[PDB]
């Protein structure tokens, strides 16, 4: 995953993606 490829991976409704040291992660 990546910062420019996060939205594609994690996609829901109340799940916002985040970038931490090149580590993408979606929470809220």
């Amino acid at each position: 995953v990546g910062c420019e490829e996060c939205p594609m991976h994690c996609k829901g409704k109340n799940a916002k993606p985040t970038c931490d040291d090149g580590v993408c992660n979606c929470n809220v």
